């Protein structure tokens, strides 16, 4: 599924660092933008499962779950550089939101 892709994608991130780089953070950012906005969001718990899970540092996941809180609130969101969200990541993300 789309979430589950979407999950994966910031898995391959630098999810170990308790900051997230610049890079990862405008994709990651992206990332829970375009699913809230195709009417498939992220929620902050499926973050923190995923974080838990995998293992990652737990300030990363802190971070990425309070981005994904900010999208959820229907609040608009700072991206930087919004372009480090490539339109192949996106592409695939609309792929798969359609395809169910």
């Amino acid at each position: 599924t789309a979430i589950e892709k979407a999950l994966d994608f910031i898995g391959g991130m630098n999810t170990s660092a308790s900051v997230p780089h610049s890079m990862d953070e405008s994709t990651a950012k992206g990332i829970l933008k375009y699913l809230h906005d195709l009417g498939v969001p992220v929620s902050p718990e499926v973050v923190v499962a995923r974080g838990e899970q995998e293992g990652w540092n737990p300030e990363f996941t802190k971070k990425v779950a309070g981005w994904a809180e900010k999208v959820a609130s229907g609040n608009r969101i700072l991206i930087k550089n919004p372009e480090y969200f490539s339109t192949y990541m996106q592409e695939q993300l609309k792929e798969l939101v359609l395809e169910h």
